[PDB]
Formats: structure tokens, sequence, C-alpha cells
């Protein structure tokens, strides 16, 4: 994976963000980038080759892995970075926009008040979204075992799941990676509201 | 993959490109190739290893899964990306050459503004050609089971595909990436027009 | 693994630190990152696809596995780095963040002193913690045979693991590079008190 | 495969070349190294890993595919960017000697409209004689079934190979840019004959 | 393996060091770190994956290849180059520290020749050091076959190695290397004495 | 394969350099590297993964691979690399040698033309070398059969090799590519003796 380009942008973001707003770029590019390229992807690497199903039915680990993972979980970090990340581009891009008119003619107040907050609105709305969705495909904890009664398999046939406890361990550790950064968002409403 | 040459090009464009074409560009380096290389690849890498038929027959396999899938679709929209590129290459090319005769001698207008409002038209017939070409090839549905009858497989085999479901998820997102795209294109004729 | 970023904002630290914590951020960079990437990785690469466990069960090998190696060594040894990496980050923000201030109104004293000790003790407490935590998981070696009896193993079966002998070197290495940390935190410290 | 270097010695020839040169390199970069790069080679990772014949003997496969395929096609490709892009050094050499003596002492004219205009025809007799060799070593289809009577094959056997579909897809895609570099070269020559 | 970091702060070094130094830092760069890259790691890469034992006994391979070889040859050729490179880092420290005095005021002399000459002496003890541990772990020669009584192997088995030929080179080879190495700390030496 | 610190020197070079050793350092980094590695190093990824013996003994493979292929092709190309660009850079050193004598004070003559000639002399002998070893390790066509006696082979056993003929292709190629680098130096040999 490479987010280079992203990076530069966020960067450029930062040029021009709260301090609260560097703090959770920060964590964006720490906790969840470097880390779902570092530790998660590893972990991931062989969630379908090492996935062993009970069975001498031809297509049945397949469709049982298809519906275990409908989408695997690394996947679904990938677009929540970049969901949360959209919003700091709009800003960003509305900001040079205005620049570049001042530079044309030749501090947050009016249209970018009201795009900065507006965007942490939706970085807010996007991660709590994302939280819940994850709760609702998997939970928090994968267990070793899946029962999977899915064509072609004949009657119930178990399954069983590559690192089940190490993926429990890292699910959780970005759930709590978007609680803090959803906890950030809160601090910055709250510094501006003052 | 490396995008780095295309990327300054783009980059060089966005110095002179309109404030949708900015957005055009940026929704291509994050929502299309970024998710191109970090997520759908590694879905993509074991299309044929994980790609299972009930048979005995040699050969059986590799000529379903040629039937299956012609072309992959990770391949597809690599070469989506470039077509839907070429136009702005072409008018960041006019608009340097140019300014290299402006050079020699010592804000869109006359035959610059007839190139970028072409290469907008052109832009959008790529994009829509793709996605009805992508329609016709696979339709928006990876199914499980897919029956083949080419020898040399005797009589109709039935055969599976590796993530099924995670792969219509990535499709039915990139189509909805290219839709965004042909919105912005219009929009960018609009703002022209007015 | 990328971690350019974190290089990037610790040099930034580097050039606003005591010689105690250029050295500390050298120690880090060189025998730590740069020793997990060229030699510890190679080395469980294949932790899972080399761990045979004596059993003709289904599911046998991927639970007892699991059950093993809850967490890989070279994961938490991520997770470590990232973690007594942090505070560093605290620092070098405030200290930034007074920076900005002070362009606004146009040398370690007051908050800035608070925070660096602050800080120090912060990396000193996660460092003690992860290798606490590291003897309680694994203790410091690995021994080549593992017995299983977790379901769905028949009875206790004997499992394998693969290259324990270089994984108990390294764990002893990382531990006392670690070791080697604190002490420089200690360093740091008696010197401030000075 | 890294291009870097020959990449900013096309640039740096790409300052001292014809508007229909820039594009010739354009197309060079984009519709041949960045394919090879993100498309074919996928598609040719596994040409002989999913190689199957119908046979028990052993090495048949190996002497088939190293008969079936003598030089793999990306590998062809390689070798043609290479031979098509060293007159461009060439020319590029003889102008930077130039600007050398001229510096010693203290816009085509002379020897470097010989050199650039010798140097377009070498171009084109490459780019031509690539394609003939291609056409006279596998034409421009892959077909599926291959058969083979090579020792120690008994009798001839049936191989099959992986993704002829693809392939001829992106061999046709190669020929057909191929095709567009002669064309170039032809309008460079017609520029210059003006 | 990515050495960039070690690399800069090593050029850094190269910057203030003496010609036989820098002779010492690109035998360093070329031949050690540059092998390991292109050459050694592909040696190696298949050292288990390829290691074959002559047995039916569950985890008896394992045990025996970690027996054979308790620590790959490439991870400890890792190791040397780090240990030997860290004195030189020492130096630099202590010389950018007296730079930076002398910035705060307003060619080896006194602590900085004690330094570079004690690093010097470091350097020499680490090379020999590890030669010494090198030839009694492994001596210079890889043999082919390994026999192996190490539970649960039944009596004594054989196991064979992969590529035993193109190892006892490159062993060679670093050793010659170091060798040199370890001449021109003492051309250093002398150089200095006189 | 990282060859960007040598390819940084070897530019430092060509600032300093005859235009026929600049076109040697072209035709290195181009015909031998950029080869070495988009293409030869794919040809020769599976040499002993692809490489079938017919034969049930264990350890036979093995043993025949090393004995067939002592040293890997690409592996004795990546050391021709190295030490044939040494030479060049000691002539660099002695150059910058001067250079900062010469600011301490504070275009081929003396011990400069003396150590460029030799260097050119090095560089010959080293590339008739390695290319005269080479002969008599492989010769120039790398046979699809290989007969091998070697322990534990019960009698002569028959092996296959893979991709023989693409071997030998690139063989040759290199071959040729060295030829040329020889005649490059004979040219520079004259045109000093001018
Ligand atoms: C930009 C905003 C993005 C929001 C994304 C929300 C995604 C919600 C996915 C819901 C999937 C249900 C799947 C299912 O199988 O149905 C649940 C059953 O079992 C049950 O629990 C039945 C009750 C289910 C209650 C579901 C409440 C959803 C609340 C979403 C709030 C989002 C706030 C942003
Ligand atoms: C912008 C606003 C977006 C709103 C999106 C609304 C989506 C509404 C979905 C309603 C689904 C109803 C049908 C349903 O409920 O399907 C049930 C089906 C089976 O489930 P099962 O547990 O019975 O069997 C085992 C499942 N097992 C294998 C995963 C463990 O599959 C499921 O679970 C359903 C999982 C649904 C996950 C939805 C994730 C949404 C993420 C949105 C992110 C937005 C970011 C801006
Ligand atoms: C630069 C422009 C690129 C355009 C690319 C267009 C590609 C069209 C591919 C059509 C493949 C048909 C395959 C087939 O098997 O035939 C369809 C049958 O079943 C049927 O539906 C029979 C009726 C088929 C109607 C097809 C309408 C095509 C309209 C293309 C419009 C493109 C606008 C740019
Ligand atoms: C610049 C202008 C370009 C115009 C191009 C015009 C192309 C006209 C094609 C006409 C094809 C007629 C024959 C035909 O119809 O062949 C039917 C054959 C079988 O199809 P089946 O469904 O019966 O069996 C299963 C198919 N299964 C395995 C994929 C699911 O294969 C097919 O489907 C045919 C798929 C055709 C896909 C065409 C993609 C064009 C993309 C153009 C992009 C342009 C960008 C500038
Ligand atoms: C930021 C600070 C992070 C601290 C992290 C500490 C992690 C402690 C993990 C303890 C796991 C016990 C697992 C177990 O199975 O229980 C041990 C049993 O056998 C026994 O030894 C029973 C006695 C166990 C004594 C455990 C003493 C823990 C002291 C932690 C001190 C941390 C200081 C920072
Ligand atoms: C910020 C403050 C954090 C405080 C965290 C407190 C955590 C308290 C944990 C208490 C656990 C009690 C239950 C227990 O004891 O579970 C026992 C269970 C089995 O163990 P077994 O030996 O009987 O069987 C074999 C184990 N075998 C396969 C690994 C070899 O699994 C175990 O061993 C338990 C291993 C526990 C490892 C804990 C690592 C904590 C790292 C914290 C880093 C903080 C950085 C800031
Ligand atoms: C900066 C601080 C650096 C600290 C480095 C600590 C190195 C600790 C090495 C511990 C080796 C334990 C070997 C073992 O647990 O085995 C036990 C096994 C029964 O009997 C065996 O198989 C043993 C066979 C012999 C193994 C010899 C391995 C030598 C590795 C030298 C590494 C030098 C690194 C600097
Ligand atoms: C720098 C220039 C590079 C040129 C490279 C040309 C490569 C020609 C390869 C010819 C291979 C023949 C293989 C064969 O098996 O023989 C063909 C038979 O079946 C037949 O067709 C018999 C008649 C074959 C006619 C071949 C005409 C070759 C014309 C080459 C023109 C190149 C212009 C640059
Ligand atoms: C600088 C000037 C260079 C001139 C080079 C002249 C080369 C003259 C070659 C004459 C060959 C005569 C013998 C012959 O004809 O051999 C026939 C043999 C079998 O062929 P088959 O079809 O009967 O059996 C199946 C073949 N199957 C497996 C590939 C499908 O193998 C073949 O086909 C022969 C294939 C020949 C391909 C030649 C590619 C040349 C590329 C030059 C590029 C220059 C760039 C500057
Ligand atoms: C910073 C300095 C690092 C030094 C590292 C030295 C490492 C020495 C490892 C010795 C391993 C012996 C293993 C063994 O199995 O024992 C040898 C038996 O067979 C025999 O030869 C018995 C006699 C063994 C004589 C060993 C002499 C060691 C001299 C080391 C000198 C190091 C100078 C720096
Ligand atoms: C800073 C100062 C460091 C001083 C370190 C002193 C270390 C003293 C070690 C004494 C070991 C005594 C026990 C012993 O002798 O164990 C014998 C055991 C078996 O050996 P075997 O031949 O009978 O069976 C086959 C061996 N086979 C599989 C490898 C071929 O394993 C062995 O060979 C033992 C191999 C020992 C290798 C030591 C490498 C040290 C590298 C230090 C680098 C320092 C850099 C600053
Ligand atoms: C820096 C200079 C590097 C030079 C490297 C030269 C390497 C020579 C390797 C010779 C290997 C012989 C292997 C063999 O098995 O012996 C050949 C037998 O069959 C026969 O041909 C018997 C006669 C063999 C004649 C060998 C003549 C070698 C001439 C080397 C000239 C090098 C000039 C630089
Ligand atoms: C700086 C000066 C360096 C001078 C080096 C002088 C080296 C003298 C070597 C004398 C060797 C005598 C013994 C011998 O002849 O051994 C014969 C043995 C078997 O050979 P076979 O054909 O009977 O069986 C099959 C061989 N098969 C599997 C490879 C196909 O293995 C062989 O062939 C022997 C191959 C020898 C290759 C030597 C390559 C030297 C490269 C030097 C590069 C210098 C760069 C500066």
């Amino acid at each position: 994976g490479d987010w280079s380009f992203l990076g530069n942008i966020l960067e450029e973001v930062n040029e021009h963000s709260t301090v609260i707003g560097r703090v959770w770029l920060t964590v964006l590019f720490i906790f969840r980038i470097l880390i779902l390229g570092t530790a998660a992807e590893f972990v991931w690497g062989d969630e379908q080759s090492d996935f062993v199903c009970n069975t001498q039915q031809p297509g049945c680990e397949n469709v049982c892995y298809d519906e275990a993972f409908p989408i695997s979980h690394i996947r679904l970090w990938v677009l929540q970075i970049i969901f949360v990340s959209t919003p700091s581009l709009v800003y960003v891009g509305h900001a040079v926009h205005h620049v570049r008119m001042e530079e044309k003619r030749k501090r947050l107040e009016g249209t970018l008040l009201r795009t900065y907050v507006c965007h942490i609105i939706f970085k807010t709305l996007f991660e709590v979204g994302f939280i819940v969705g994850h709760y609702f495909l998997y939970g928090f904890r994968i267990l070793p075992l899946y029962r999977c009664s899915r064509w072609p398999c004949p009657n119930v046939v178990d399954c069983f799941v590559s690192r089940p406890t190490e993926k429990t361990i890292f699910i959780l550790f970005m759930l709590s990676v978007a609680s803090v950064s959803l906890f950030l968002n809160i601090l910055e409403m709250s510094h501006l509201g003052l």
C-alpha cells in the first residue's frame, strides 16, 4: 500500500488546522495507517489460505469463507481511513481556493469556519457509522469455529479460521483508535464553541 | 504498481485546472489508484489459485477460469484509469507548448478553451464506455458458482470463485466512483457554460 | 513496513532533544526498527506455514497455533515501538505549539520541562510494561515442542514450532535493547536532576 | 522493476526534444512501462506455475513450457522498451557533449539535426523489428491448447496455458501502442521535412 | 530491508572521517549491504522450505533445521553490520555535540582523537569476534548432508540442505570482505600513529 | 535489489569522466542493472522450485541442483557488476581527495591520469575474467536435461531445468553487453593514447 499522496495532502492540511486536528492527523498516520501496514496485513495475509473446513466437497471452503468473511477486516479499515480523510481534503481545498482568490486580487472566519465545523461533523458521522457497521458484520470477537450450511456443503460443516486471537486483538485495538479519534473530534468542537 | 510519473504529470495539470478538475484529480488519486493498490489487488491476488472446479480433467480449471474471467477486473480498472487520464495529459501538453512559445517570444482562452472542453468530452466518453463494457462482460455481481462446458471439460462442470462477495462490493464501489467522476465532468461543463 | 512518517517526526524531535535523547532515538531506529525489518520478519515469515502437528484432525493445527502464539512476537514489538514513540510526539507537539505562539506574537523551561520529564516517565512505564507482558505471554525461550489439548484436537497432541532457537536469540536481543533504552531514560532523568 | 534512472535520463531528453518527441516519451512511460508494471506482470506471474500438461512423465511440463514459450512475452517487451529508448540516450549525450564544449569555450542544427534524424530512424527500425519478431515467435493469439512432442514426452501430449484470453488482450494492446509510437516517429520526420 | 536511515547517518560520518574511513564505509555499503540485499537473501530465501529429511516422523525436519542452523547466516551478517557501524555513530555524535557547543558559544584533536581511535578499536574487536563466532557455529563450508538425532527423530536421520555450494561461496566472500575491513582499520591506526 | 547508493556514487563519477566513460556508465545502468532487475530475476525466480528429477530418492533433487548450478547465474552477474564498478569508485575517491586538498590550501594530469588509466585496465581485467569464468562453469547454453550421479542418487538420474531457452537468451545477451563494455574500455584507452 502506497499512502504517499494522501500523506502529502494531509500534511498540507496540517499546516492549516487546529492543534487538536494536528493530533488527530498524527493519530491517523501512526495508529491506523502505520499499524495497518506493518502489523495487520501480515496477520490477514493467509486468511483464506489457512482457512480449513472438515469436508471433501469441492467448493465448500470457498463459499464458507465468503460467507464467514463477506469483506475482509483489513479491507474495511482501508475504506474507513479514506472516508474519514475525505472531509479534511474538502476543507483544505476550500482554503486553498480562497488563498488563490486572494492572490488573484493582488484564522477561521466566515465560510472557512462553517466548512471546518461541517467537516468535523462529517468525520464524526463516518467514524460512528463504520464502527456500527463493523459491529453488525462481525461484532468484536472472531471465534475459531465457524459452522457453514451453504451449498454445495452437505448438511452443516465445521470450518476453522487462521489466527482468531491475534485478529481479535487488532480488531479491539482499531476500535479503540477510532473511539480516540471520536473524542478528539469532540474536543475540536468544544474548543471552537468556546 | 508505480504511478509516480503519472502522479507528477497530473500534479502539473492540477496547477493548471479548474477547481472542479482539481476535485476530479483528487478523486482519481484517492478513490481509484489508492484503493486499487491498497485493497482490490489483495482481493484479486488468488483469483486463479483459489478457483476450484469439481473435476479430475487436466486443463478444465484453466480454460474455465479463462472463460469465466476473460480479463481480470483489476486489470480492466488499470486501463480505465489510464484512458481517462490521457486527455488531461494532452491538455497540459498544449498549455506548456503555448507557454514555451511565450518564453521564446520574450485563464482559458482560444485554443486552450477548445482543447480543455474537448478533453472533458473525451473523459466523459471513455468513462461511460468503460462502465458499459464492464456491464456487458460481468454485470455487477460475481456469483459463487460458475458452470463451464468448454473443452476439455466433460459435459458441464461446476466451478467456484474466490471471494465473490468482497469482489461484488469493490465492483459496485468502483462503479460509484466512476459515476461521481462523471457528475464532476458535467459540473465542469456547466460551470464553463455560464 | 513503512516507517517514513514516524521517522520524519522523530527527526524533528531529534532537533529538539537532549544528547541522551538523541542516543535513545538512534537506538530506536537502528536496533529495533532496522532489525525488525531486516532480520526478525524473515524469521517469523513461516511461523504458521511451517508449524506442524502430529494429527489427522482438521482444524487442530490452526487452534493450536492460535493457542501457542496468541499474538505473534513481531506484532508485539511493532506495538511496543509505537507506544514508546508516542510521548516524544506529544513533547514535540507541545514545543512546536509554543514556537507557533512565539511567531504569532512577532532550552527547557516551564511547561516544556514538565512535559519532557513526564514524557520520559511515560516511556519508562510503557517499556517496563511491555517487557513484563512479554514475560507472561511467552517468557524468553521458545521450546520446540508444544503440547495442545484444545478442541477439535483428540486427547493431547504434539506440535512443533519453526525456528525456535533463532526466535529465542532475537527475543533476548530485543529484550536487551529495551533494557538499554530503559537505562538511557534513567540517564536522561539523572542529567536533568543535576 | 525499477525504471527510475532511465526515467530521469528520458526527462532530460524531454527538456531537449520536439513536441512530437515529448508525446512519444509520454506514450512510452504511460502506455508501456506503466502497463507492463501494473497489469501485464500480474497476468504473466503464474505462466509456468499454472501451466498443466496431461501426463505422468517427469520433465514433460518443463520442456513443453520451454518449447511453447521460448522467451516470455513480458521479457520481450522489456527489451523492446530498452532498445527503442537507447537512441534518445545517444542523442541527448551528443547534445550535452556540445553544451559542455560551449561551457569550456566561455535549436537543431548541424550534427545535432543529423543525429536526431538518425535516432528517429533507429527507433523506427527497432520498433518494426520487434513487432515482426513477435509475430514470428507467437503471432498475436495465445491458444488455450498446446500439443507437445518433445522428449521426454511420450507420443504427443496436451498442455494448457494460464490466462490465454487476457494475454491475447494485452498482446494486441502493446502491438497497438507500438504502432502508435511508429506513427509518431513518422510525424516527427514529416515535421522536420517541412 | 531498509537501510536508508543508517545510510544517511553514515554519509554524515563520511563528511567527517579520514580517507581510509571513507574507503571503509564504501566497502560496508557496496560489498556487505548491497550484496546481502541483492544476492545472499535470494540464496537463503528457501533455506527451510527446500530442506528435506528422509523420514516420515512429523516434526523431525523442523527440529533438525533448528539444530543444523541455530541462527541463519544472513541474519548473523545483519547483526555484524549493525555492530560494526555503531562506533562510527558514537563518534559522529560526539563530533556534532562539540559543533553544537561551538555554535552555542557564538581536524582531530583532544577528545575527538581519543574517541575516534577508541571507535576504530571497537570496530576491530567486533569484527574479529563475529568472524570467530561464525567459525565456531558453522566453520566455512556447508556440507550437503546433515545427520540428525534430535527427538522426535527415530535413530539418526539424513537431511539435505538447499544450495550448499552457493552458500559456501557467499560465506567465504563475506569473510574476505570482513578481513579487508580489518586491514583497513589497521591502516587507519597506522596512519594516525604517524 | 537496491542499487541507489552505487547509483549516486557512479553519477558523481559521471560528473568527472570522459565521454566514453559516460557511455560505459549508461550501459552499466541500462543494459545490466536494469535488465538484471526487470527481466532476469523473474526468469531465475523458480530455478530450484521447478527443477524436477525423475527419482523417489529424498535429497537427490537438492544435491543435483547444487551440482548443476553451483552458483546461480543472476548471482554471478551481481558480483560482476560490483567488481567492474569498484575501480571507478577508487578513481573518484582519488579525485575528491585532491579536490579536498585544493580546498584546504585556499582535466586529467599527474596521478589522476595514472589512476584513471590503471582503473580502465582493472575494469578490462575483471570483465575478461568474469566472461572466462562463466564459460568454464556453464559455457553459454543451458541444456534442458541434466544427468546426475551424486549421492544419494541411485545410479544416474535424469533432471530437468526450468526455462533453459529463456536463460540461454539472457546469458548470450549479458555476454554481448560485457563485450560492448570491453570495446568501450578499449576506446577510452585509444582516445587517451592520442
Ligand atoms: C451512507 C449510509 C449507509 C447506510 C447503509 C445501510 C445498510 C443497511 C443494511 C441492511 C441489511 C439488511 C439485511 C441483513 O441484515 O443482512 C444479513 C446478512 C447476514 O447476517 P447474519 O448475522 O444473520 O449471518 C452471518 C453474517 N456474517 C457472516 C457477516 C457474520 O448480512 C449482514 O449481516 C448485514 C451486514 C450489514 C453491514 C452494513 C455495513 C454498513 C457500513 C456503512 C458504512 C458507511 C460509511 C459512510
Ligand atoms: C473505441 C471504441 C471501442 C468499441 C468496442 C466495440 C466492441 C464490440 C464487441 C462486440 C462483441 C460481439 C460478440 C460478443 O458479444 O461476445 C460474446 C462473448 C460471450 O459472452 P456471453 O455473455 O454470451 O458468455 C459469457 C461471457 N462472460 C464469460 C464474459 C461472462 O463475450 C462477450 O461477452 C463480449 C464482451 C464484449 C466486451 C466489450 C468491452 C469493450 C470495452 C471498450 C472500452 C473503450 C474505452 C475507450
Ligand atoms: C495500560 C495498562 C494495561 C494493563 C493490562 C492488564 C492485563 C491483565 C491480564 C490478566 C489476565 C488474567 C487471565 C490470564 O492470566 O490468562 C491466562 C491465559 C493462559 O495463560 P497460560 O500460561 O496459563 O497458558 C498458556 C499461555 N500461552 C499460550 C500464552 C503460553 O493467557 C495468558 O497467559 C494471559 C497473558 C496476559 C498478557 C498481558 C499483556 C499485557 C501487555 C500490556 C502492555 C501495556 C503497554 C502500555
Ligand atoms: C539486429 C538484426 C537481428 C536479426 C535477427 C535475425 C533472426 C533470424 C532467425 C532465423 C531463425 C531460423 C530458424 C527458425 O525459424 O526457428 C524455428 C523455431 C521453431 O518455430 P516453429 O513456429 O516452427 O515452432 C514453434 C515455435 N514457437 C514455439 C515459438 C511457437 O523457432 C522460431 O520460430 C524462430 C523464431 C525467430 C524469432 C526471431 C526474433 C528476432 C527479434 C529481433 C529483434 C531485433 C531488435 C533490434
Ligand atoms: C561480547 C562478548 C560475547 C562473548 C560470547 C561468549 C559466548 C560463549 C559461548 C560458549 C558456548 C559453550 C557451549 C557450546 O559450546 O555449545 C555447543 C553447541 C553445539 O555445538 P556442536 O558443534 O558441538 O554441535 C553442532 C553445532 N552446530 C549445529 C551449530 C553446527 O552450540 C555451539 O556450537 C556453540 C556456538 C557458540 C557461538 C557463539 C557466537 C558468539 C558471537 C559473539 C559476537 C560478539 C559481537 C560483539
Ligand atoms: C583474482 C584471480 C582469480 C583466479 C581464480 C582461479 C580459479 C581456478 C579454478 C581451478 C579449478 C580446478 C578444479 C576444477 O576444474 O573444478 C571442476 C569442477 C567440475 O567441473 P566439470 O565441468 O568437470 O563438471 C560439471 C561442472 N558444472 C556443474 C559447473 C557444469 O568445477 C568446475 O567446473 C570449476 C569451475 C571454476 C570456475 C572459476 C570461476 C572463477 C571466476 C573468477 C572471477 C575473477 C573476477 C576478478
